[PDB]
C-alpha cells in the first residue's frame, strides 16, 4: 500500500538553499518548483530581463525533468507568472522552443513581485512515462 | 505500465490564444487551463464586467469538462484569480450557480493583471468518474 | 474503476466562509485549500501581522492534514502567496518549524491582495501515505 516519494535534486539546476526541493516525484506525478532565470553556477539571475530569464528558467526546468527520467513532452500543466502581462508575446515565443507541440494546460497572470525581482517564474506538473492516447 | 494522456479540445470553448491546450487528461486527473470570459464564437471577452465574465468563464470550463466526460461535480480544486479582491461577493454568487455541493478545495486572491485585461481567470483540477462520495 | 472522493472537514481549522471545502481527497491525492491566519473559534484573523498569520495558517493546514490521516511529511507541493515579498525571510523561518526534510516542491510570490486583508495564504497538495523512498 505504500507509494514512493522521492525528492529530485540535480546540480545542473540551481540548488534549493531552503526548505524546498527542486521537484518531488510521487507515483509517476512530478510536482516541479517554480523556476526563475537563475544561473545554476553563479546563483544569480541572468542579465537581460524577461527573454534571457525565460530561456534560463526553461533550461532549469528541463534539467529537473531530465533528472526524473522525463523531458518537456511529459509536462501536463504549467503556471507562468509574469512581472508584466505585456511580456506574453516574447515569453510565448521562447516557451514554444521547449514546449514544441501538444502543449500543457496552462494558467497565466501577472503578479505583484517575484523572488529576486525576476520577470518570470514557471511551475509545472509532469507525469513519468510511458504515456499513450489509447484507451488500451 | 502505460498511462493514458490525452489533450481535450472542444470548439464549444475558445481556441487557444497562445501555446496551451484547454485541458489535459492523464490517468483520470484532468488539468484544466485558466478560463477567462471569452466568447467561443467571437474570441473576445464578453461585455459587462466581472459578473458576465465569470459566467462565461464558467460556461467555458463547463464545455471543457463535458468534452472530458465530466461535469462540475468532478472538480476537486479550483484557483480563482481576481483583478479586484472586492469582487469576491459577486464572484461567489456566480460560482455557486455552477458548483453546488461537495465544493472543490479552493485558492483565491487578487493578481496584478490577467490575459486580455480580463477581470477573472479560473483554473481547475477535476477527476474523471465514476466517483463516489463518502 | 470507481474512486471515492472525500471532503475533509474539521472544526480544528476555520470553517469555509465561501463555496469551498477545506480539502478534498481523491485516490490518495489531497488538494488543500489556501489557508490564512484565521482562528477557528473566532473566525477572525489573528492579530500581530504576517509572522502571527503564517504560524496560524500553517497550524490550520496541520489540522486539515491530521483530519485526513496525514502530517506535514505528506505534503509534496505548496504555494506561498505573500502580500509583501519582503516578508519572505520571516515566513521561511516559520515554514521551517513545520517542514523538516524531504521538502515539498514550492512556488512563492507576492500577489496584489488576499482575502480579508490577510498578509499570507498557503495552499498545498499532499499524498496519503505510507510514502517511502524504496
Amino acid at each position: 500500500s505504500s507509494l514512493i516519494r522521492r525528492v529530485i535534486s540535480t546540480a545542473k539546476a540551481p540548488g534549493a538553499i531552503g526548505p524546498y526541493s527542486q521537484a518531488v516525484l510521487v507515483d509517476r506525478t512530478i510536482y516541479i518548483s517554480g523556476q526563475i532565470g537563475m544561473d545554476p553556477s553563479s546563483g544569480q539571475l541572468v542579465s537581460g530581463g524577461v527573454a534571457e530569464e525565460a530561456k534560463q528558467a526553461l533550461k532549469n526546468m528541463g534539467e529537473i525533468l531530465k533528472a526524473a527520467g522525463c523531458d518537456f513532452t511529459n509536462v501536463v500543466k504549467t503556471t507562468v507568472l509574469l512581472a508584466d502581462i505585456n511580456d506574453f508575446n516574447t515569453v510565448n515565443e521562447i516557451y514554444k522552443q521547449y514546449f514544441k507541440s501538444n502543449f500543457p494546460a496552462r494558467a497565466a497572470y501577472q503578479v505583484a513581485a517575484l523572488p529576486k525581482g525576476s520577470r518570470i517564474e514557471i511551475e509545472a506538473v509532469a507525469i513519468q512515462g510511458p504515456l499513450t492516447t489509447a484507451s488500451l
